[PDB]
């Protein structure tokens, strides 16, 4: 019988490398015979036996006749879908889990938990599914687009932890954490500290005691809010990342935000979901992050790392590790996840590479994956290979 | 080793919410590369591990060259098909179970039973399949279109109960129930009471002792015949639902049928299969029902509920619970089903949303699913998103 | 662990009924988006858990550009393929087992055995595959198109029995039987009696001791050669069926062949593979057969039955049971098979319904299935629904 | 519970025969509705339960709009993919394992190991994946296109051995072997002897003590370098095959390289990966090889065998065993593999049949399979059946 899973030590390694590209629109030509789904906000979550590649589809394929509206975020057609990682998400390969315009998912060792938010902007609804069964919901508390992570939730000993938020995209958005067990919400956690705006948290285990998240402040700062959640006391605290290497887009020059660690600085309005994943060693913790190559545009994606220290207090620049996507290619959302090897966990970062041709045509994304493997330096970047005119 | 299943107490909850849309014709454009099957009369049935989405296909895809005849009900090509719930029912995803122009299916805890009626109108034949094996048949007893539920049958302790009927759609159609065990009919059950017209029953467990069904009278009344079947004595009785909230379509204004509960009233000719599902609690029983928003057309779908009482005797209006499908969208057949969570059952209602462009084009359907989940009020409605011109 | 299978008593029943149509070319329109494979000689074989639908493909799809040659029988491209019964055999659903222009297959309780003959006409080669592994071959002994059953072989206690033949289609073709165990040929059986021409045997168990086959004489007679094979002594004898109801096509009027049971009569040249399946009861054996409705053309298919007696000696007409395919629809090869229910076997007959438009267009087939189920009379016929111009 | 696998004695047999053709571009017509992937360098590897058909795709389908570049070898889009052997490798059937422009894979009895090399020419990177997890890397040691076998690696007792090489295609390329256990490289093995150029080794077990490989020298000779790797001491030595039957393409006339076994001779520049597989018997060893029918072009494929002796010392011609592909058809890379029967191993040779129409059109391949089976002589050749204009 399957047991609850826990975070384990990470597999040996000191550099990330290019692992896999999932580029469904390489097969979406009018000259072709395929039906890749139109998606955005992909993420990956893994259990003991398989990884699933999730996304939010507009319920439309390329080529097709429903391109109009695919540049939008929320409508009554959007669904959370998945395929086994490594499969191309087409109309036929994919499975439709639930209606959702914001999502998350995770495996607790026994079963998959799926999370989807839908409903009207002023009264949206988070829905929880455990395996095939719809099991619970959570209601909007600020009546301003309740929404969730767009990346994997995190389970330990059967308790799955999930960030949600609600509030104006250009004002206050005070997040909360839900503790969910076998598909049912058993506790709400209200974070303390710097809470004025936190959304799209990318979260993972720093240890058996602590979940950490690197999130997006869409109104006030280009520093990322950083959550430390103690899963033993079920309490969370949030402070801005102090590093000079500001991880949001847009952002000012590195190090140019004057004042104490808590200072907001300029170019704070706007944002992007960012990649973040832990490398747990015997007596060290590696924190790996990604940010766009452009300071203002969703172009390129670079990988950064820092071992140990307090991210709330260290102003040190992160160490640049490598270009995962060049400045000539799209770099949109990024997320962390861990693959389960036989005895250890493999930290990875995925990158959403959006095909953006404006509102007059289809709008979708490829997914690039980089994982910790071996030593040395990160060697190759990723391109989608897609010509949007075909 | 698998054991026989029994109905269990329902999962906690007090409102339904939008769960999932299966809209295969979102991919049926001539500009596209997909092959959704042309279907009608979808329904869902679940076993301990998976849910299956069934329908009757005309053995034709969209886009395709066999649209002519897809608006008809019975022919030599119609088949019962299924996919795993969440998969799009295409030519390649689907499995063809048996020739059938009327259908049902259910899981007894060990194996699937599939039910399909075909043959000439004056001498049709119900066929039973257990897993891969064709195991039994039952003959027409009135020689006027023997037909069955178009929704899940119900199994308890290995015994599966199924409504069948036979007789004029505009006259007498006295139903019977079959008791089926491991694919073989072991008993016929002859209901007493108000028996002159009962078809397309939507059935479920009120408890371990009782199956209840809400059915269609296509001839005499807009009230639904309501079956109570005692599975301990294998006997059944039928009376009209007394509620002022008449569930058939067409129907007169609510409460306008004067006289005692048994009064047939006006606008009784015509009808539609209706959603019905139980919420079994320790000391009370919830009965959830759906009906079109239009009193005369197959447009829209609203949800209603009433706890406890006797549906044969209570004239009280059902409580309106919300709009699942607005009156601007098609609302055709609806059906109940239950998903098996680990320790409890989740009641759901499914809605057939027919794409009707007349007899000169294709004729098929989407399926929308609403399930009991959380508390509060039902929040969002469903659209198919399909433009039939594409 | 799986055990060797043996023939069991047949499930209760006294009539066949229409079960299932597999008509892949309903989705082969140029207006469509599917890829049904171009096939002929379908047959079905079942194991304890699933039935497989086999055919010989020309390695070409409809619509496609390789129609030229699909009316032929033997070339270097033909392969034995299968899908799970109930799936449409398309390019993607199908699995390609081996190069073959004549085939057979069967399950021994533990594993599938696949049989395929290919090679040049004057030195063809039978190949045996057990699961994934190629395990043995048998060589041509008459150097005149070695060929096999085009229907399921038959396994008992791990020993699988298979008819092969070799010789002129318009002269002598003396068949042999191979005994194969775990993919390896362990014995050749040389039949005695009337052996001058036997091919395309349709075989099944009359009991644990005896396999019987109804075969095709393509040169001398419209009576079918009938094999009795004793699997306990591994000996076989062949005599012509004596019944006045001649099962081959073409054929003279029933009963018109004068003289003793062994008389050949007129219209013997030409032939067709015929359906034959056993209904094994406690103290009776039902023999079910099929033949075309037309005496000279591959049009229509009717079902016949006789209980008990010696088919070598009884001149009695078989009892007509029902029209499975009308005289207006194609009726080509037919075959027997048995589905394994939990405790008993279900006898079935499948019918190849060839789409024949001549050599200037594609040439393929649908498969119709009829099985023993319930009592009464056979109620409905099967049509392919295909318009070859689309 | 699974155990480590070891090479076993080969199944009985004395000749190869045509087994199976995988020709996905038979379905790639513009008139069709399929999406075979554009691939090259296919190979097959088998575990205890299934065989997988691997290839390197250009991440493009036929028909499609990305043909430009498919005649090249290395780019940022190439991926290692697989399907179950017998399935057509299409967009939807295939699974994408990892970014790779050179590949290998093998099963150790418990799990699949996948090998993919990508990165820039001057600093390429071998990546190892065990099941779903990326587990290790190995760096370029000569900074000139690190590359691997393009055929199955070989596992014994959980230890998997793999050839890699690095260096100029027209100069020195000294190979090494990696010993890999559960996805992690545990030893590097440095061969001695004739080491100046070895690439694309086709390797297999001669016994539990010895792996042998037949490789390609793209620079110096038409003789194949022949590796003997002792897995008990983890050491290797390489010498040229002495046989007069030179296996490379191009090559001079058989026997025309004068002088001792080590003589390089003429027409050594250029080369092709060659098929090689062992037939292990109680007291003898069969070595089966394939080479093109043309001495200078990649046309045709013939099979050769020799029992016993020392391939380093014996100048004797190999025995010609038959034409697998005629000189009218393409014969490109070939490879060995073994299928696991229940108690013994079946040696096979696979042949890449490239569809080459130049750089102005698509460039892909079919795969033909020949396996040891039965006795006598090899009887039929393979054609792809593909018209590139369609
Ligand atoms: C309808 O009748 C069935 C059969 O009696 C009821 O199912 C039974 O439910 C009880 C309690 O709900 C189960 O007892 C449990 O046994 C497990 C061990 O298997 C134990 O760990 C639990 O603490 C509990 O004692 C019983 O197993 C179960 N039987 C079967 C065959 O499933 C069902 O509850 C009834 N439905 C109603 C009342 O709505
Ligand atoms: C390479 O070495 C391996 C490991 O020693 C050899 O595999 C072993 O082969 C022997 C006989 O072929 C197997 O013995 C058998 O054991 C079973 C019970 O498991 C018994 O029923 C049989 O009668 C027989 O005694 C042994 O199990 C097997 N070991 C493993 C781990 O597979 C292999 O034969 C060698 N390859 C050669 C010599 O080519
Ligand atoms: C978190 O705690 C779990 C629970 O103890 C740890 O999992 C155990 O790890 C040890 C070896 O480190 C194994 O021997 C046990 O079998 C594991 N138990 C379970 C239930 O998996 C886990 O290693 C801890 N995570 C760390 C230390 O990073
Ligand atoms: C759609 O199908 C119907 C019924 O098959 C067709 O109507 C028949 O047309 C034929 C003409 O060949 C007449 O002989 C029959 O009497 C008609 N039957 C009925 C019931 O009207 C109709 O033609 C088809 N439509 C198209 C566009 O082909
Ligand atoms: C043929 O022989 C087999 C072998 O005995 C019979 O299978 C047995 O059937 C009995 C009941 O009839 C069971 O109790 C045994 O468990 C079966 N054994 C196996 C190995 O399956 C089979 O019934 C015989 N076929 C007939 C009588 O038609
Ligand atoms: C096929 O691809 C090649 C390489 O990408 C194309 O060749 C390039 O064409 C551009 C024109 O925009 C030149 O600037 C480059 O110098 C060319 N590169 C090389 C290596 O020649 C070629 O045009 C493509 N073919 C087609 C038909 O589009
Ligand atoms: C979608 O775009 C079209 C223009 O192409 C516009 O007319 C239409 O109103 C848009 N849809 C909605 C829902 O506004
Ligand atoms: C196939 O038919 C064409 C005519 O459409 C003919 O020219 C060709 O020769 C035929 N193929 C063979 C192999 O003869
Ligand atoms: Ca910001
Ligand atoms: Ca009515
Ligand atoms: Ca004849
Ligand atoms: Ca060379």
């Amino acid at each position: 019988e399957p047991e609850w899973t826990y975070p384990r030590l990470s597999c040996p390694g000191s550099t990330f490398q290019k692992a896999l590209l999932i580029s469904p629109h390489r097969f979406g030509e009018t000259k072709g015979n395929s039906a890749p789904l139109i998606i955005r906000e992909p993420f990956i979550a893994c259990g003991p036996n398989e990884c699933k590649h999730f996304a939010l589809t507009h319920y439309a394929a390329q080529p097709g006749g429903y391109y109009n509206g695919t540049r939008g975020d929320r409508n009554k057609l959007r669904h959370l879908i998945s395929v086994k990682l490594g499969k191309i998400p087409t109309v036929e390969n994919s499975i439709f889990h639930m209606a959702a315009w914001s999502g998350s998912a995770c495996h607790d060792g026994k079963e998959w938990t799926y999370i989807g938010v839908d409903g009207p902007d002023n009264n949206a609804l988070l829905k929880v599914k455990y395996g095939e069964a719809y099991t619970d919901t959570y209601h909007s508390y600020a009546n301003k687009i309740l929404r969730t992570q767009e990346s994997a939730c995190n389970c330990i000993g059967g308790n799955c932890y999930l960030m949600i938020t609600d509030g104006s995209a250009s004002g206050v958005s005070e997040c909360r954490f839900l503790k969910i067990r076998e598909g049912r919400i058993i506790k709400e956690i209200f974070p303390t500290g710097r809470v004025k705006h936190t959304e799209e948290c990318t979260c993972g285990f720093a240890s058996n005691k602590t979940i950490e998240c690197a999130c997006r402040d869409n109104s006030y700062t280009a520093k990322r809010p950083f959550v430390k959640l103690n899963v033993e006391t079920d309490t969370a605290e949030i402070r801005l990342m102090c590093t000079d290497t500001y991880l949001d887009t847009p952002r000012p020059n590195d190090g140019s935000i004057t004042g104490p660690c808590e200072s907001n600085g300029d170019k704070g309005s706007g944002g992007i979901k960012g990649g973040f994943v832990h490398q747990r060693m015997e007596s060290k913790i590696g924190r790996w992050y990604s940010r766009t190559m452009s300071k203002t545009e969703r172009m390129g994606m670079g990988l950064y790392v820092k071992y140990d220290g307090d991210p709330w207090a260290d102003s040190d620049a992160l160490a640049f590790s490598g270009v995962m996507v060049s400045m000539k290619e799209p770099g949109w959302y990024s997320f962390g996840f861990e693959i389960k090897d036989k005895k250890c966990d493999v930290p990875c970062i995925g990158i959403e590479m959006v095909h953006d041709g404006g509102k007059e045509t289809w709008h979708s994304a490829a997914t690039a994956i980089y994982c910790l493997m071996g030593s040395g330096q990160l060697l190759w970047d990723t391109v989608t290979g897609v010509d949007m005119a075909l």
